[PDB]
């Protein structure tokens, strides 16, 4: 089978770490960023990595049944997770954390429901808005576990619930960080079965992201809370939907404007699901509404790319 | 021609087209009274969209825009002067219901706004105003560019860039939950224009096949599910879309089969307008295995008498 990428344009695609569209193509160096998010991970061939599944509805999704967890003054309950389809989860399962868990350190916020109440009960009386945030001692999904800290009302225990995101929040002393992962086990655990860090190796080279701004509710005033991923969504689902076999080390991949027939720029796609462009510093592409990437051919990892 | 084909999912790896969560079981039922005229997962086999119909689980049941007060008003406390979901300019005069992923049940939605960043010190989810879209509000009025907005937790802020993310949906005491009821994307200023034709299964002993999800409800329905049904996966229509394989008949023979068996479970009919027939009468929720999936079989004559569905 020969490999191909989906023809989308740039608000066409979706964020694999947040269930938000790309905004935007960002390059810059990788400087003291580990990059090792491990939603949006895949190989060219189709195998998923890290805390990868299919479903942009299940990422940064939690569902399980809610444990009291009373005298706790910010988590006042847990979830007792299962994996987002609803099926069972057991830390044993050879993942980081159950698939879609957040990759990134700090606070995420969403929307609790769980039991239907009565019309007569009150407005959105079923929907409570909690915090999970990796700096608790109870954010310990890899064990099949998180805390909750509800803002209003409180969380029921005992329930069958779900959690809806909705974006992130940064209070004062919980810094939003995008590149630090959480320890999936709490902090006296290290992480296991990792999709790998990535970083540019050919001279002249930086890493590509699909840039998104994700919501945030508390924090980060006259800024943009920024979520980037290596590979869309959609792109994660193509490769494990063809499984086509991998050629070569790198797809060379070429921007198009199907209305003038022209190539804007090239990038490096690597079999192992990032792409490169040939460029120095920090750096927002533009590109026309109606572009897109499409597969040139296979190469190796010394193509010299055409500045872009 | 291109040969037409499915996605290869199984049921836990699909996406209700018509709100933004997994799709949960198959189920069958007869219409009944129900018109049943959906407008998002609206797709023909060969890839033209149809309805209010975009790629984007995000954009569905998503709104964006910039809030005016709307003063004097109980209920919609606030209004959203819309854009298109990826934020594209929104004109009325476009040939859409509305813009593209309007919700397209009657009833409340209810999910979280969000505007601009605010300090630290503001407190916890400041910038997180949950609000009810309700469809009998003569505010809502989509198609015309603009929503009402009901708050119920935090202030929303007049005159601000926002973003609204859907959580579920809703009931009160005097506005059910009807999601085989059209809104009217126009309130009563216009009647609903561009729509994809509504459906229903004319052949003998057969009945439309649901893909089915439980819809989180924020009030009422307490003992019961809110069910959202859709004709097509979201992952169906982006496939018909990227493929734009040419339709050879009017009915596409599908079949669910098991990989680890080899057997075909059941048989259905998915028609060129982008919808699933069975032959089964009754409501019924259908089992499949977890590894399961439907595959493109053939097309056939119209008047192909499938193998009873069965249970």
């Amino acid at each position: 089978k020969p490999f191909t990428l989906p023809i989308l344009t740039i608000s066409e695609l979706t964020n694999s770490r947040f269930p938000i569209p790309i905004e935007q193509l960002y390059t810059a160096p990788n400087e003291n960023n580990v990059v090792q998010c491990q939603n949006g991970r895949c190989t060219l061939d189709g195998e998923l990595q890290g805390t990868t599944q299919l479903l942009s509805s299940a990422v940064c999704s939690y569902r399980g049944r809610t444990v009291a967890n009373s005298g706790d003054n910010w988590d006042q309950n847990l979830l007792q997770l299962t994996y987002p389809s609803g099926a069972s989860y057991d830390p044993t399962d050879e993942v980081p954390a159950p698939l879609g868990t957040q990759d990134f350190r700090g606070i995420l916020y969403g929307v609790l429901t769980q039991d239907n109440v009565s019309e007569g009960t009150g407005e959105a009386k079923n929907a409570k808005g909690v915090y999970i945030s990796t700096t608790s001692g109870k954010f310990t999904p890899k064990i099949g576990s998180i805390g909750l800290h509800s803002i209003t009302e409180n969380v029921h225990p005992n329930q069958q619930s779900r959690f809806t995101p909705v974006g992130v929040a940064q209070n004062e002393n919980t810094p939003f960080q995008q590149w630090v992962l959480p320890h999936y086990a709490g902090a006296l655990a290290l992480n296991t079965n990792l999709a790998p860090a990535v970083a540019p190796t050919f001279p002249g080279e930086q890493l590509l992201f699909f840039r998104s701004r994700v919501p945030c509710v508390q924090g980060l005033r006259g800024q943009d809370a920024f979520i980037d991923c290596l590979l869309p969504q959609e792109w994660v689902n193509h490769f494990y939907q063809e499984a086509a076999p991998s050629q070569a080390d790198v797809a060379l991949i070429r921007y198009v404007n199907p209305d003038t027939g022209r190539t804007l720029f090239e990038a490096k796609l690597h079999r192992s699901g990032f792409i490169t462009v040939s460029h120095t510093g920090a750096y927002p592409l533009v590109v026309p509404p109606n572009g897109h990437f499409r597969f040139d051919s296979w190469v190796n990892q010394f193509y010299s790319l055409a500045p872009m």
